[PDB]
């Protein structure tokens, strides 16, 4: 990186300081007497983006005079958290921005600490795409995202009285510069409408339009010359009763932007969302057409533009089916607007796309009314059913009798209320098709598209996946990044398979005292947060065991909320007893229409005000509701944690990726073979990792006799104890019968089987405080982690990606 | 200097644009220009609030819902004095300067002659050092941009900051709270006004540079947005954030009308919110003075602040003067009515009653409980001291409430106005003395010192400097420059009366201006234009009273003259007009229909050919204007006689060196004073003729019977012979001129044309029309800002230019 002592080291420091200046000065138009940190926060930043620019421009120009085959990276979720210390450390500039700050008389710290989220996604979907921007950037790749400038991100969630509320996510506030708006490249989507068929051919006339103004964020390799894109379109009306009235509707057109969809797994059939799903879509296709036919690839024959080379040139990845339109849009396009033949279009259309399936949950599972999609896209209704009618055909030809099979694999769900199936859109419109774990793909594959991997075995693939080790290790946890560059150098950020060298280090002493260090300093920083946000003493030599993700009856924050109660109950039963004290942490934020989650939430605060005040517990068990979980907090509490919480029921969590996090990072991990739970018990050793539970066989067979958790409720006295407490209302006791619901929950309509796994589980936690007993044997374990989780750099992931279904080297 | 301005332009094409110049756009070229001339005077900025700050000057707060403002670019480089070293930079670069101003989007926020007297009086105000901020509101979408569709008016919405704003600085860390709706407790520690909505107003800031010196100015416009916090008082979550747009919406467009008042809900929330921001800004930035540490701190408040009230549209800070200093800082009624009195001033812009403000009272109620209370209070120790005065006089108790009882309540903005200020201003001799002797005859009879007169003023920057520079470098090289920032010393152009050489000089100047205006028409219109016609020109808003109508009743005339006689002397003329329609403003759309009828037909009958062409303008506004203006050879300033209380383009073409054609109305009787009666073409009937004519009984009729050319105007507008697939399309104007005429369009018909008749005979006579050209601009010394300014200043504000 960037130098900062010697003749042009200190020039370098000097040259920050003086644009740093130039911008309070230029940018801001502020004296340094009335300058706030925010001023400098904002002076900073722009200083940081001046420095990419050439190289910006640079990588464009490349792209442009080498023609790559680029890589479109497309999703309705960009969940980028915070971009100035990500940007200093992929330019080699931290150590000399920081020098500079401190010579100014600031505190850099204190700085980054103004900068707001991008909160443009909603979890682990829109974490993995930006994740993947930064894997793409470095390993370089001509890739950029597509997605949609939300003016709202994910809403930020406060407590109040123990229950979630939210507030709007007002994250442009204050401005962002770390975008340029591009409006000279704005391009109409149309909506409604009707379709005619006349003498010249189809037409879809009678639309409304709308503008899609896109906002370009640079994508910084780390430490190379790349510098990629973030395209975000922003909904605008065109320019074309009361007068004043019609000006202010101008903003029905802008609402398709205003907000992210708060839904995490779960499918929400609203119409504004599908304009939204249309409209990043429609503008991302004609945008990548534009670029195509400006390339050096750009010809045109008597039949118009040539489209042959296309998919040499274009691959397009869709984020999960949220993108899905992108196929009859790109066939819209081909055979409304070029004219191709529909063969020769579908053709091209095949090879230019490939579909990531993220989920095998039923409730978040796309399937658009039929009527919706008439009304909103008629035109795209029509292209579906002829995609469909000559896929049928085809399962006609090869199946002749088998009627049903030609049920299972319609893409129109014919029952009651027609509906379409996105997935199966998505797969007969791709040439690839992965899952996200091989637990995953392989129940994607042969299982709930079995009919279709039957016809084509070689379009379903695994792609497992990763996290970026610069912002999930190198910028959240300097400590351990600087740990490990002594022992085994710096190599390892480019090819994290390297951390395998930490084995050297087994049984070394000296070692694992030093890692224990670095968690301690992780620890004691955090709880420094801690006390100023809760009304909390915390034990500074307890356990940190942590749950945050999305609240979810199938991530089972639930279960863990059941052992918290447990180890209460032991503690007031036994007060004299041995007991190894634990910070308790669960953070997440619900979906605001889940009722259920919201529920959850309650229980968790309701208990931990019980077990925080109880004087006969003290130090030996704290719980804290952490609120406001997303990206920057991610940065914070995962470093700190000694205990990592992943238990969701077998079979439900397509791969995860804070179980990643929390690896990379100094946790020892207690799970379930979910996900890629299953995978890094393979790399670390299955001994390695508090595996519990149902195995999803397990799973298999107990839903086949049928669940009855009052059984398991009946069996176990302990559990007896936490149900009746929570029923009865030692939780809630000005409100006894606050938890009716997930008592009746648990009982009646529990798909993931709380019950099922308590036993387990709570053996497995007591197996956990045994070993955190043993800090040799704890750190030992950990290395053993640490020194395994190579194989979940998103930088390994996006190679596999390149090799297998983009056909694009890295550069 | 140039070698700098290449260098910086380049860095900003380089780093804020993020372009290379292989994909550059003009735009992008337009914008690194328009940041390299902000670069230059920020330093200026920056230290003129620090000037303010170290010496404490009374500050001057211009409190207005418009600001006219037009474009910035050609404005700062010619105020900063960089007009020619960027003329070059960019010339250097292989681009036009010229190219890249047409580039920027008009700042458009105002209707007509009130916004851009705001917009005036700001770089008056910095050219003579004053410590004074505009105060408005950001409007995302300004006055309409207007099209013609089958020669009707039609409006499209005027997105101008698309591509964004150069010359504002966002500054989000000032937003201010801003309350509506609620009820009102009388408490023991004093009135409380609870349960309200909140919108929050974020500031931008815009630079107001002097003329050549070392101030810059701000304007200050606020935008509305919805607050975040959670509310336990606190459905879908979707519609709830939607629902932000609500807030959003106060500062979200221009009300589009001029001169007539609309009682919605929302223009009464922009009154409201603009006020609420301002005010609280203001009190803020005087605690943290050095005279906000102190038998009150607020006891020297109106020797450190003075507010300007632009017409009754920011009255509600009267009100909310009071609120904050009896509700929020405790002062006493009686001090804080004291202090409001002295720190308010009020200028009246109009006396024409369909403008006037008068809010309902159950909709104030509704919205500003708490302002209603306080508006009660002034008003009933406002009758008191009538009643003890005047105890016989019941009726006089009526005339001068704030409250009007008759029927549906509403208050009189107007009243409130003058009871809250100290100095209550018209906007020329003649309305000054009418707003004074008439319309509140009984409220000057109590205080007489109150009403004063300030003559409206133009800033010669913008509207000779800028838009007529061939006539200002011809001005510097015979006087001088001095005349910049003293407009009267163009009265020492009187002493090349008789230099045909001068005269020869000044006429080429309007030749060019001529040219160049004629390929925009032709480039626009694709009509032929006549070099040697005369440029006879009438922009301004549609209105019944500024008598476009008129003037196309003189265009039917000429038109037919030709027809009858082809073969007669006419003296050819271009007509100009154009304006846009308030959108609701049904008879000015069909005025605005009429004038593209006719032309249709003038432009197009073979027989009339290069005597007459007609235009309607389309998209009237402020850059438009200084195109045309400089162009002009006769100004048409046709208002009836008490209409127009002032005029501000009348003295743009005054300066510019046109002739005026007009009525004894506003200001245009102080252009006759100053440049002799003789000078002008001054027709029609007076103040006094108009009341006399009132008195007897208008019947239209009778102009009509009396005068044969008249008729077959009238006839053929009313029998389709500009209309013929719509024969009666002309109906509502027919009707109007004959039964309901306020204007008395006929009875100045006669006048009228005679006057044009000798205006015709003077063109033809180069060096005598040129001598009389010569006696206006060397007279229009008067009518600089800098002069309205300066006696604002002396008379009103009590602040000393710097
Ligand atoms: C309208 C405006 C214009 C500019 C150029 C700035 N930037 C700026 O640096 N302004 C100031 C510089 C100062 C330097 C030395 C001493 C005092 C200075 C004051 C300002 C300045 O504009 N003061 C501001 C103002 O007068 O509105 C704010 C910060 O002060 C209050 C909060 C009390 C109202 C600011 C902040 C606002
Ligand atoms: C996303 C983005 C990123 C950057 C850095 C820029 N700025 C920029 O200068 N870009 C380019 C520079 C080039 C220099 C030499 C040769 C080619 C260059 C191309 C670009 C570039 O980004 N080209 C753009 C693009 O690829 O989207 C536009 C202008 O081209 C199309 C309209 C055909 C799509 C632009 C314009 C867009
Ligand atoms: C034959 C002829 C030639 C030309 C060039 C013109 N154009 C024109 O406007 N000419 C003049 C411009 C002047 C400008 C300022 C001062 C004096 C000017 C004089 C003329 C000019 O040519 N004057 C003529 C002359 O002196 O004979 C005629 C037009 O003037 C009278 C009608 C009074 C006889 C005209 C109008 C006629
Ligand atoms: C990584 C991450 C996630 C994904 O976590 P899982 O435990 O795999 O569900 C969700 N939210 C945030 C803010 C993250 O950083
Ligand atoms: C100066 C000006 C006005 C005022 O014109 P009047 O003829 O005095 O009514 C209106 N609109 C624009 C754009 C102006 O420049
Ligand atoms: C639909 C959806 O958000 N699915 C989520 O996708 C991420 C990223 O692949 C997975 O890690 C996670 O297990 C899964 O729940
Ligand atoms: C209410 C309103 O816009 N009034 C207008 O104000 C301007 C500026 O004072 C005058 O010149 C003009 O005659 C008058 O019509
Ligand atoms: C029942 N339900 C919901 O209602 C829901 C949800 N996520 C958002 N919502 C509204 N999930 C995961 C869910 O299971
Ligand atoms: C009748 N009328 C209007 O209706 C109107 C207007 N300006 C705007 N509107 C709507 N004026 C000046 C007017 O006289």
């Amino acid at each position: 990186q960037i130098s900062i002592r010697g003749i042009v080291g200190v020039e370098n420091v000097a040259e920050l300081k003086k644009s740093f200046n130039r911008h309070l000065h230029f940018t801001l138009v502020k004296d340094r007497n009335v300058a706030t940190t925010r001023d400098y926060y904002f002076a900073l930043a722009h200083t940081v983006r001046d420095h990419l620019v050439g190289r910006w421009i640079r990588t464009q120009q490349h792209y442009y005079d080498k023609c790559p085959k680029r890589v479109y990276y497309l999703s309705l979720e960009f969940y980028m958290g915070r971009t100035l210390q990500n940007t200093m450390i992929n330019l080699g500039l931290q150590n000399a921005c920081d020098e500079a700050i401190y010579q100014l008389g600031l505190d850099i710290e204190e700085l980054e600490e103004i900068e707001e989220d991008a909160g443009l996604g909603n979890g682990g979907l829109g974490r993995l795409a930006a994740c993947f921007l930064d894997s793409m950037a470095t390993l370089g790749l001509a890739a950029y995202g597509y997605g949609i400038r939300y003016e709202y991100g994910i809403f930020n969630q406060k407590i109040r009285d123990g229950w979630q509320v939210e507030e709007a996510d007002d994250w442009l506030r204050y401005g962002n510069p770390w975008e340029k708006s591009r409006p000279e490249f704005m391009l109409p989507v149309h909506f409604y409408g009707k379709v005619e068929h006349t003498n010249t051919g189809t037409k879809w006339i009678d639309t409304q339009v709308v503008l899609a103004l896109p906002y370009d964020t640079p994508v910084p390799g780390y430490m190379n010359n790349t510098v990629n894109t973030m395209r975000l379109w922003s909904a605008r009306a065109p320019n074309d009763g009361d007068y004043i009235q019609a000006v202010l509707d101008r903003n029905l057109a802008e609402n398709i932007s205003r907000v992210l969809y708060p839904n995490d797994n779960f499918f929400e059939g609203k119409e504004l969302r599908l304009k939204q799903e249309y409209f990043v879509v429609a503008a991302t296709l004609q945008d990548i057409i534009r670029r195509f036919k400006a390339s050096k690839f750009g010809s045109t024959r008597g039949a118009g533009t040539v489209f042959d080379a296309f998919p040499d040139q274009v691959a397009i990845q869709l984020n999960d089916t949220h993108p899905a339109l992108a196929i009859p849009e790109l066939m819209r396009i081909f055979v409304d607007i070029e004219k191709l033949p529909w063969s020769k279009a579908w053709e091209l259309t095949q090879k230019t796309f490939a579909y990531t399936n993220h989920t095998v949950l039923p409730e978040a599972l796309e399937r658009w009314p039929v009527d919706l999609v008439e009304k909103l896209l008629p035109r795209h209704l029509e292209i579906i059913y002829e995609i469909n009618q000559k896929h049928l055909d085809r399962i006609v030809a090869l199946f002749p009798k088998d009627v049903d099979r030609l049920r299972r694999m319609s893409l129109i769900e014919e029952e009651g209320s027609k509906r379409i199936n996105m997935a199966h859109l998505c797969i007969v419109g791709s040439h690839a098709v992965n899952g996200v774990a091989k637990i995953h793909s392989d129940i994607v594959k042969t299982k709930v598209f079995k009919d279709f991997s039957e016809l084509e075995p070689d379009k379903f693939q695994n792609k497992t996946n990763g996290i970026t080790p610069r912002r999930w290790l190198l910028l959240c946890n300097p400590g351990l990044a600087e740990l490990i560059a002594e022992k085994i150098g710096e190599d390892y950020v480019k090819d994290l398979s390297q951390l395998t060298k930490l084995h050297s280090f087994l049984g070394d002493d000296v070692f694992l005292r030093e890692l224990a260090k670095v968690k301690q300093e992780n620890k004691l920083k955090f709880s420094q947060f801690l006390e100023t946000e809760y009304k909390v003493k915390i034990n500074p030599s307890s356990m940190f065991d942590v749950q945050v993700k999305r609240i979810h009856e199938y991530k089972r924050q639930l279960l863990n909320c059941l052992h918290v109660i447990t180890m209460y109950n032991r503690i007031k039963k036994d007060p004299k007893k041995l007991f190894v004290p634990r910070t308790v942490i669960i953070g997440g934020k619900a979906a605001p229409g889940y009722h259920m989650a919201k529920m959850i939430i309650k229980l968790i605060t309701s208990v931990a005000d019980v077990v925080n005040n109880d004087p006969m517990v003290g130090s030996k068990l704290k719980v804290i509701f952490l609120e406001n979980y997303r990206v920057s907090l991610a940065e914070k509490v995962i470093p700190a944690t000694d205990l990592s919480e992943q238990i969701s029921t077998a079979g439900t969590e397509a791969s995860g990726t804070g179980n990643m996090k929390f690896m990379l990072n100094g946790a020892l991990t207690i799970g379930t073979m979910d996900g890629a739970n299953v995978e890094m018990a393979e790399e670390a050793g299955e001994e390695n990792l508090f595996i519990f539970g149902m195995r999803i066989d397990d799973v298999a067979a107990l839903d086949k006799k049928g669940y009855e958790a009052k059984e398991y409720y009946e069996a176990l006295p302990e559990l007896k104890l936490v149900i009746d407490q929570i029923d009865n209302g030692f939780f809630s006791p000005k409100q006894p019968d606050l938890f009716k619901d997930i008592i009746n929950m648990l009982f009646y309509h529990d798909r993931f089987k709380v019950f099922a796994d308590y036993e387990a589980y709570v053996k497995c936690q007591d197996k956990v405080s045994q070993l955190y007993m043993n800090p040799k044997a704890w750190n030992t374990m950990v290395l053993k982690n640490i020194a395994a989780s190579g194989k979940f750099s998103s930088d390994r992931t996006i190679k596999e990606y390149a090799q297998n279904i983009w056909n694009v080297e890295p550069s």
